[PDB]
């Protein structure tokens, strides 16, 4: 075998280009915790030293007074101002400044806050600090819903009917010229109603700079709701997109390195949604048959490659019961539900992020090699007979600084909830059915505490409906998610 005792040694062994010893976590709560546990576990496996990578957390006074756990957990911490996100966690200039001063070699922002802000990887890059996420050029291309959909369309990925249906760019960096935006947008209600005629109702009237989304059911209530999206986000171009019909939101999980290699990691399915929120996510997305899902994975990989994506991102689609599907978006970050994917794929995602930020290519990540059925520490490249998902995972959102829930019911279920009082439970079974029933048994146990009873019993029932056991897709028009 081989031995590495420090991050600098690891980089030499695994053909990387930047040594990361210390990471600044630009988040709190469960995200901070997850980042540290996932990376520490990989540190132990690799270096036999769980502290081989050090962590620095930012800490608001709210969190310091409370003695939130992530503080104790971290190697060193930096007090930051209280208030709303612009001060502290979503303040790019503050993040960079703290990163430069420590110093750290990279930043992980997770999800929330500043994770989607391209200024973050731009300002880090200029200051020579790594980002655990995609670079700003990729983040910009996906920043505008207009540029994003027409990029998708030029790769011949299916999209829903909309104001810029059929628009295309000539296809090293992909750009979308004024001409295309002008035809993809609607300037005013007149043009909106003309556009609405090619698309049909109901549609979303939506502002590409922003949240700022309205649902319109007819030509008669369009003008008011348009004037409303306009006045909500001033200066934004707006476009229109039709709703899907008998559909679910689903996601391909992509992982890319810094050399143009990208891999799909199965996907996720949102089987229950309410008021624009993900109540139940599943992995893999069994609702979609393989032949069709593999094509959605090929589409996401194409998209990821052409915008020059790095790190872990998700490609969101809409899937109809009649097998049709449509690109919606590339979310340029980890999501809170990512453990679903880790579990079924045996990929430690934040440790994959860390290694990729060190310039390690995909075929040198042990987890990826094993997934693709290769030796754990070989060096030969791999072309991304597909790997099989390992079992099935239900994740459920639970409701009414962080409390953990290790369930007595099963080693296969775990959850958490946070005061500033919502969270998730994650359940693994050998198949969908075992995963559901593990979940139910765990929630029955949750529902013993007075704080969760009312809300969890509601959830238990939801998981026990024939429509859920059968994985039926709701009829009618599909609402958007946040
Ligand atoms: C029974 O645990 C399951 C079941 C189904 C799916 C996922 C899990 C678990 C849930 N989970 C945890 O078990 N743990 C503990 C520490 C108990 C752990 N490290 O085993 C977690 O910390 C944890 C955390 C911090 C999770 C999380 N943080 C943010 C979102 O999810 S999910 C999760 O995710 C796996 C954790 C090990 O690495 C691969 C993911």
């Amino acid at each position: 075998d081989f031995t590495v005792a420090s991050p600098a040694e690891f980089v030499t062994r695994f053909g990387g280009d930047r040594v990361i010893e210390k990471v600044l976590i630009a988040n709190n709560g469960i995200a901070a915790v997850k980042c540290m546990r996932s990376i520490r576990r990989w540190a132990y496996e690799m270096f036999r030293n769980e502290r081989a990578i050090r962590f620095v957390v930012m800490v608001t006074p709210e969190d310091l007074k409370a003695n939130a756990e992530y503080i104790k957990m971290a190697d060193h911490y930096v007090p930051v101002p209280g208030g709303p996100n612009n001060n502290n966690y979503a303040n790019v200039e503050l993040i960079v400044d703290i990163a430069k001063r420590i110093p750290v070699q990279a930043v992980w922002a997770g999800w929330g806050h500043a994770s989607e802000n391209p200024k973050l990887p731009e300002l880090l890059c200029k200051n020579g600090v790594a980002f655990l996420g995609p670079p700003s050029e990729a983040m910009w291309a996906l920043g505008d819903k207009i540029a994003s959909t027409v990029v998708a369309q030029t790769l011949q990925v299916p999209t829903l009917p909309w104001s810029g249906s059929g628009l295309t760019v000539e296809w090293k960096r992909i750009s979308v010229p004024e001409d295309v935006y002008d035809k993809g947008c609607v300037k005013d209600v007149d043009e909106g109603l003309e556009a609405a005629e090619r698309i049909g109702f109901p549609l979303m009237i939506k502002a590409s700079e922003g949240k700022g989304i309205r649902k319109a059911e007819s030509a008669e209530d369009f003008p008011i709701l348009f004037r409303q999206v306009q006045s909500e986000i001033p200066g934004s171009p707006i476009f229109l997109m039709k709703l899907a019909q008998h559909a679910r939101h689903l996601e391909v999980q992509i992982l890319a390195d810094q050399y143009g290699n990208a891999v799909s990691l199965f996907g996720r399915d949102c089987s229950i949604q309410r008021r624009h929120q993900k109540i139940v996510e599943e992995a893999p997305a069994t609702i979609a048959p393989l032949a069709i899902f593999e094509f959605m994975e090929q589409c996401a990989i194409r998209l990821a490659k052409t915008v020059g994506y790095v790190s872990a991102g998700t490609v969101e689609y809409l899937y109809s019961q009649d097998g049709s599907f449509h690109f919606l978006e590339l979310n340029p970050r980890l999501q809170v539900e990512h453990p679903c994917t880790e579990m079924i794929a045996d990929v430690n995602l934040p440790a994959a992020q860390l290694q990729i930020a060190m310039g390690v290519p995909l075929h040198r990540l042990k987890d990826i090699r094993l997934l693709y059925g290769e030796s754990p520490w070989g060096v030969t490249p791999i072309s991304f007979n597909p790997p099989l998902a390992r079992g099935h995972v239900i994740a459920a959102r639970i409701t009414s600084t962080v409390q953990e829930l290790n369930f007595r019911s099963s080693k296969n279920v775990w959850g958490y909830f946070s005061v500033a009082q919502f969270g998730h439970c994650f359940s693994w079974g050998e198949n969908r059915e075992e995963a559901i029933s593990n979940m139910v048994v765990a929630l029955k146990e949750l529902s013993i505490r007075g704080d969760f009873r009312t809300t969890v019993e509601y959830l238990i029932n939801l998981l026990e409906t024939e429509s859920f056991q059968n994985n039926d897709i709701d009829t009618g028009w599909l609402d958007y998610l946040i």
